[PDB]
């Protein structure tokens, strides 16, 4: 039996994608060691059905610990943003423990995420082949890489333009970019990517040319589950396709000013809404009423519901009352919205999100709320797009394209993983000859 150790980055989205990939490999006769911090293994274990207990084993990775940064904070999930540098640094300091794990388990293959250049280095030292699994899309990487080589040539195929807000943010930054691109460039033979050709095929081919590496799609990896009861009762009283879900993912906390723009945009649109509002794991001034404009929920009345902490995002997107998704455009959230046929109203915040929103706009399965020249969210833009997409329904093309994408994604099956499995098999057979 071929054994694979998988090392996701410490974000819930990355862990979720890695777990879906692990389940696919388990069905193809692979044994998976799934390695992360204990707080992350706790969060992800409920998503793993009992039938995988024989083929997927959870393995603890230890990070340096102190009372000021204790193990329950060794995840991005609800982490105070000011602790994100410490989390990246602590993760890099797990390389010694990671090496001991690889020595004890001796897997045939390492599959590692794009935020850990130490991981393929440890594997190479132990003669363990290692493959990068990038859990996000290709559009942003290619859009970012092209202008370094070709600053005077227009990016091919697309009309996307990155807003000056994010151009200034991504202009330390070089070190993070070099480390991220190293994880892709160091990958043995192929890069596995959590995307699909109907959405990103031409960008996959171009990134493969830019990197001089073969790129292998592993498809939309969407978790589907089999709190919500109260929510379903409220949603069942709404009209079909009348409600937006509002979420900014697992590792972002909109500022009070950003929340004010979102809230007033929801109010002016007159849409029904379910909004997940979260506070970082150490925030004691945690108030939904304080965080939101005064009187907002009382003015919204029957139309608005705020969920504190975590919401059943997939179940809500699948409810027939849901007509749009006001999303930070994290990649798993985009893939879920497309899988369930829900138009996206993009409010990207950082990292790959602005690129993801551009791809959504280009594919026609959503629209993007544009920021002002100073990089600020605009209540008027939020209200206008919800009005057109959801309330008044003058942008039916977005709903039509999302539903067509949903039918394409629902048609896919286990063959989505054939190319990955063949490439893993070939790599291992070649490496065995080289010893
Ligand atoms: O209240 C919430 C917020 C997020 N999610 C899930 O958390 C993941 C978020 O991953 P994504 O890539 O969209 O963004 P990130 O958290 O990495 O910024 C998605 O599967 C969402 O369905 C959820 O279930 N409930």
């Amino acid at each position: 039996t071929t054994t694979i150790l998988m090392l996701p980055w410490l974000g819930y989205g990355h862990l979720s994608a890695f777990l879906e990939l692990a389940k696919s490999l388990s069905r193809r006769n692979f044994h998976i060691y799934f390695c992360s911090t204990s707080v992350n293994l706790d969060a992800i274990k409920p998503k793993l059905p009992s039938s995988f207990s024989d083929s997927i084993q959870f393995v603890e990775l230890h990070l340096p610990s102190s009372p000021e940064f204790p193990p329950h904070l060794h995840t991005t999930n609800g982490l105070p943003p000011t602790l994100m540098p410490a989390l990246h640094q602590a993760f890099s300091m797990a390389a010694q423990h990671f090496e001991s794990i690889l020595q004890t388990l001796a897997p045939h293959l390492l599959i590692y995420d794009s935020l850990q250049p130490w991981a393929p280095r440890v594997a190479s030292s132990l003669k363990i082949p290692a493959i990068n699994f990038n859990t996000t899309g290709v559009f942003g990487i290619s859009q970012g890489l092209h202008p370094i080589h070709y600053p005077h040539s227009k990016f091919p195929f697309s009309e996307f333009v990155l807003h000056n807000h994010w151009k200034a943010m991504y202009s330390r930054t070089r070190k993070r970019g070099e480390a991220f691109l190293y994880c892709l460039h160091a990958s043995c033979s192929v890069i596995l990517i959590n995307s699909f050709r109907e959405l990103e095929g031409k960008y996959m081919d171009y990134l493969s040319v830019l990197l001089n590496k073969k790129v292998v799609p592993v498809g939309p990896l969407v978790y589907e589950p089999n709190g919500y009861s109260s929510i379903k009762n409220w949603l069942d009283k709404k009209e079909p396709s009348s409600t937006v879900f509002v979420s900014f993912g697992s590792e972002y906390f909109p500022s009070k000013e950003e929340m004010e723009e979102i809230a007033h945009g929801l109010e002016a649109s007159e849409v029904n809404f379910i909004w997940v509002v979260r506070f970082p794991q150490g925030d004691n001034t945690s108030g939904i009423e304080d965080a939101l404009p005064k009187g907002f929920l009382e003015r919204a009345g029957e139309r608005g519901m705020v969920v504190k902490g975590w919401a059943p995002q997939a179940k809500i997107l699948k409810h027939w009352s849901t007509g749009g998704f006001v999303s930070h455009c994290g990649w798993n959230s985009v893939m879920e919205s497309m899988m369930f046929g829900v138009p996206i109203i993009g409010v990207p915040m950082h990292v790959d999100q602005p690129f993801n929103a551009g791809l959504v706009e280009e594919a026609g399965v959503g629209v993007e709320a544009k920021r002002d020249p100073d990089g600020k969210i605009q209540r008027d833009e939020v209200a206008k797009l919800i009005k057109e997409v959801v309330v008044e329904k003058t942008r039916e093309d977005v709903r039509k394209k999302a539903r067509e994408m949903s039918e394409i994604l629902r048609s896919k099956g286990e063959e989505k993983f054939d190319e990955m499995v063949a490439e893993i098999s070939l790599l291992l057979k070649i490496e065995h000859h080289h010893h």
